[PDB]
């Protein structure tokens, strides 16, 4: 009777046809699917709930099941004729109609306006602007560590590692700009959908985690000033491989779920997160929650604790003259890294959380969902913009941070 119960019946019986031996097992599973499809056709989905049945989107919902019943009948005729393997092969087309429903009515397909007025759009233009700016500033930091500075100092190792993680992350921007321009048509294959997808997640986490390491190292330098006096930076050689391995382990679900799947309504081959279709909404909300916790929640708490910790040790001294001037300058540099992390990542994680609620069934309003969809590529751009801000805050401007920290300590 219920829409959730009807789609559970449709998915469970699709697996039965695959495991079926004779025509009787195929006929039984198709009849159960035929009854569930006509029952779901009568029901109203959580999305577009406050809409009349005469509406074109409601007419399209009923028509979606008319294609499904028509496809069931074609396979049922082969099953009634004795053709077992032919009916099972015909039942593979039902999976395409099933995937069309999860993309349109469970996803943002029916809400967001599909027609795209692509004529040198702002997204590919802004993506290439951030690319060349970010690539040029990060190349300077990488080339400086190679033949202009050296491999000395604890903090300096993290500067180079953050610059490499940022450079490789910004290097993926021309791919996404081309991917956007072709109306989400992945022209690299299902193998490169996993490769580029994981490479993006790996370098993104490596960037975020090295920012976290910088905050911990900056905090440790204040509370324990004896650490900088140490001739040997023993922990640095073990922290760097651990962070890269943590970024690799975090990019594992990306390598497992990313795959090129055909979008039935758009008529495009998109590199999407191919979760099990029977529990697609649950997986989409779970991974979106994982994005917020691991990529924003845990690092922001670490970055803030380190900032308030430096503020606690500095403000209790009650300085006068140049000691007060140099103190305030250190506090402005320490606040700049926490502020830049918020401005650049908060819009994305808020929209990711709002999108997670849309999958669960909390946000069903198409007006809200349409805004989330068009704002998302701009929010993604802000995440990449953090990689352009990083060389300035840590290498260029943040070079006098260690000198001013040694000035207040004398
Ligand atoms: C700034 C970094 C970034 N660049 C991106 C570039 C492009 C896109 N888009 C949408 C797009 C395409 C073209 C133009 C504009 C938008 C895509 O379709 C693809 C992404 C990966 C392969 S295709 C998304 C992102 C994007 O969400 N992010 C942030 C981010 C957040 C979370 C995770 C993550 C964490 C843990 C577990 C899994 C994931 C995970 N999310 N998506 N796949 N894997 C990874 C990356
Ligand atoms: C300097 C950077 C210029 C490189 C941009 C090349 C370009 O215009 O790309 C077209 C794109 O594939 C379509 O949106
Ligand atoms: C677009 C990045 C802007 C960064 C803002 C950080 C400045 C904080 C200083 C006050």
């Amino acid at each position: 009777a219920d829409l959730e119960d009807n789609w559970e019946t449709l998915n469970d019986n699709l697996k039965v046809i695959e495991k079926a031996d004779n025509a009787a097992q195929v006929k039984d599973a198709l009849t159960k699917m035929r009854a569930a499809a006509l029952d779901a056709q009568k029901a109203t989905p959580p999305k577009l709930e406050d809409k009349s049945p005469d509406s074109p989107e409601m007419k399209d919902f009923r028509h979606g099941f008319d294609i499904l019943v028509g496809q069931i009948d074609d396979a049922l005729k082969l099953a009634n004729e004795g053709k077992v393997k032919e009916a099972q092969a015909a039942a593979e087309q039902l999976k395409t109609t099933r995937n069309a429903y999860i993309q349109k009515y469970l996803g943002s397909g029916s809400c967001s306006q599909k027609p795209s007025d692509k004529h040198l759009d702002a997204i590919p233009i802004l993506y290439y602007i951030i690319f060349v700016i970010g690539f040029l500033v990060n190349i300077v930091v990488v080339t400086l560590f190679c033949c202009q500075k050296g491999p000395k100092k604890v903090s300096s190792i993290y500067i180079f590692n953050l610059a490499v993680a940022d450079l490789l992350l910004l290097a993926t921007l021309p791919l996404w700009a081309t991917y956007y321009s072709y109306r989400y048509d992945w022209l690299f294959g299902p193998v490169m959908c996993k490769v580029f997808g994981s490479f993006l997640t790996l370098n993104m986490f490596a960037s975020i985690f090295f920012i976290t390491c910088m905050s911990v190292d900056r905090y440790q330098s204040v509370i324990y000033p004896f650490l900088s006096q140490r001739r040997n930076p023993w922990q640095a050689s073990y922290i760097v491989p651990l962070v890269w391995c943590m970024a690799c382990l975090s990019s594992l679900p990306t390598f497992y779920f990313r795959d090129v799947r055909t979008i039935e309504y758009l008529g495009v081959n998109a590199c999407i997160m191919a979760f099990p279709p029977e529990k697609y909404a649950q997986w989409s909300a779970g991974i979106a929650l994982m994005k917020n916790i691991l990529g924003f929640i845990i690092p922001l708490i670490f970055i803030a604790t380190c900032y308030f910790g430096i503020r606690k040790h500095l403000l209790k001294t009650n300085s006068y003259g140049k000691n007060r001037i140099t103190r305030d300058q250190v506090l402005k540099m320490a606040a700049a890294v926490v502020l830049a992390f918020i401005i650049c990542w908060l819009p994305f994680h808020v929209l990711t959380f709002l999108d997670a609620l849309a999958w669960m069934g909390v946000i069903n309003s198409c007006e809200v969902i349409a805004v989330i969809d068009l704002a998302l590529p701009f929010a993604i751009l802000l995440g990449f913009t953090n990689s352009c801000v990083n060389p300035f805050l840590y290498c260029f401007v943040g070079n006098r941070f260690q000198q001013k920290l040694r000035s207040v300590f004398r």
